[PDB]
């Protein structure tokens, strides 16, 4: 494979939730790229802006909306065609911007559910993290809903399949666009290139 894949196992098989890669698109610098939040824990990213997208698993994340301070965003350039995409005179003039929220979901660690049950008085009894036909429980967290569609959902049981969509990420200055595609999911593999202005 020709492309980028992630520096390491990202996501809830860490133990933790929030387990975020954070690349700077413009620098190549990557952040908790060693281990889990070796260079920044959960909510330790939302007043920096020298990072522009983030991964958690497939999950992504920008510098946009609930998630950081930054003037980032995402959009879906629709099926396929990622070699094509050059240059932002080739976007569309009417591209929706999408900028992160609270409304993913991510794959909760088997850790974190139980602290969650501890921490609420709940019985592990009726509280399984893992159901055999429906997998393990989620929870919402601050990315990007327009680059989640970039592994589609099936089930139950779940199932997730390459959308294959060019999307375009706005970098946390405003003024740079990267479009990136999802070939495979832990081990990710991807295409991420600056378009031309
Ligand atoms: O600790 C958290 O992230 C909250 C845990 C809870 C778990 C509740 C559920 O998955 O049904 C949530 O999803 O917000």
């Amino acid at each position: 494979f020709d492309g980028k894949t992630l520096p390491r196992k990202s996501g809830y098989t860490t133990g933790v939730t929030n387990d975020w890669i954070y690349f700077n698109l413009r620098t190549g610098e990557i952040f908790n790229a060693l281990g889990v939040n070796r260079d920044i824990k959960e909510g330790g990213q939302m007043n920096r802006t020298d990072w522009d997208l983030a991964f958690c698993g497939y999950v992504m994340r920008t510098n946009s909306g609930t998630s950081g301070i930054g003037r980032g965003g995402a959009a879906d350039l629709g099926y396929g065609n990622y070699e094509n995409w050059t240059s932002v005179a080739q976007l569309p003039s009417d591209l929706k911007w999408v900028e992160d929220n609270q409304e993913v979901y991510v794959t909760m660690s088997q850790n974190d559910w139980n602290h969650y049950l501890i921490e609420n008085g709940l019985d592990f009894n009726s509280n399984p993290w893992f159901d055999p036909n429906n997998g393990p429980q989620k929870t919402t967290t601050n990315a990007n809903p327009v680059l989640a569609q970039a592994m589609s959902f099936a089930g139950p049981p779940p199932v997730y399949t390459p959308s294959y969509h060019t999307y375009v990420v706005r970098t946390a200055d405003g003024k740079h666009y990267f479009k990136i595609q999802i070939i495979s999911w832990g081990r990710l593999s991807y295409y991420c290139d600056e378009l031309q202005p």
